[PDB]
């Protein structure tokens, strides 16, 4: 049992994978999030998030997929809470689509699947930029937002009118004075699921968070995109969906979460 000191055969060879805890901690395993098995963990530090200045300026398309831009020139919204060593700022996000006329999201929570979901990427500003954050595992994290269908337009009539302007991909339209808070609650507690990507052991500087209060969206909002092209006009009528991800459950004993 006693480990004789003075040697170090294992302390000799050193590689890229052997350097970072990427290979030493392989958690690459896609699985559906379960709320029933989730457990409340009040270990995190309760904090208050901001989002009063949060506002958009315009929306640019990439000829297929577009993301919403925000004015980082001010203190829009910031996230904080837990053993984190720095606050997380948000810059932009996008939404995925589905192949079915009822559902088709990336991950599935509470053994349930949604039609679409928002993808808000954030980077710890404490480390300066994502470039310095990627240098460590707990550097930069990713927030995963989900969207549920309610068929009840929360007063987005105008949002549908401006949409007729971006019928084809590759164009843009200036749109400021957005109200993303009108649908986003304070959100105190929320489940979590840290780990790495579903790709070979390379990087683990990505965390997967999930809020217990997903942003609600009407089926009428996506009913307009259904008629839109998947990449500019002139192409065969096909769905713009292209964000499918597997997650077969092996067993799932207990999942970490800040909320019960
Ligand atoms: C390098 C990289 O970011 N790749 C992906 N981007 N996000 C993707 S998604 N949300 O469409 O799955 S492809
Ligand atoms: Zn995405």
């Amino acid at each position: 049992m006693s480990h004789h000191w003075g040697y170090g055969k294992h302390n000799g060879p050193e590689h890229w994978h052997k350097d970072f805890p990427i290979a030493k901690g392989e958690r690459q395993s896609p699985v559906d999030i379960d709320t029933h098995t989730a457990k409340y963990d009040p270990s995190l530090k309760p904090l208050s998030v901001s989002y009063d200045q949060a506002t958009s300026l315009r929306i640019l398309n990439n000829g297929h997929a577009f993301n919403v831009e925000f004015d980082d020139s001010q203190d829009k919204a910031v996230l904080k809470g837990g053993p984190l060593d720095g606050t997380y700022r948000l810059i932009q996000f996008h939404f995925h689509w589905g192949s079915l006329d009822g559902q088709g999201s990336e991950h599935t929570v509470d053994k349930k699947k949604y039609a679409a979901e928002l993808h808000l990427v954030h980077w710890n500003t404490k480390y300066g930029d994502f470039g310095k954050a990627v240098q460590q595992p707990d550097g930069l994290a990713v927030l995963g937002i989900f969207l549920k269908v309610g068929s009840a337009k929360p007063g987005l009539q105008k949002v549908v009118d401006v949409l007729d302007s971006i019928k084809t991909k590759g164009k843009s339209a200036d749109f400021t004075n957005f109200d993303p808070r009108g649908l986003l609650p304070e959100s105190l507690d929320y489940w979590t699921y840290p780990g790495s990507l579903t790709t070979p052991p390379l990087l683990e500087c990505v965390t997967w968070i999930v809020l217990k209060e997903p942003i609600s969206v009407s089926s009428e909002q996506v009913l307009k995109f259904r008629k839109l092209n998947f990449n500019g006009e002139g192409e065969p009528e096909e769905l713009m969906v292209d964000n499918w991800r597997p997650a077969q459950p092996l067993k799932n004993r207990q999942i970490k979460a800040s909320f019960k």
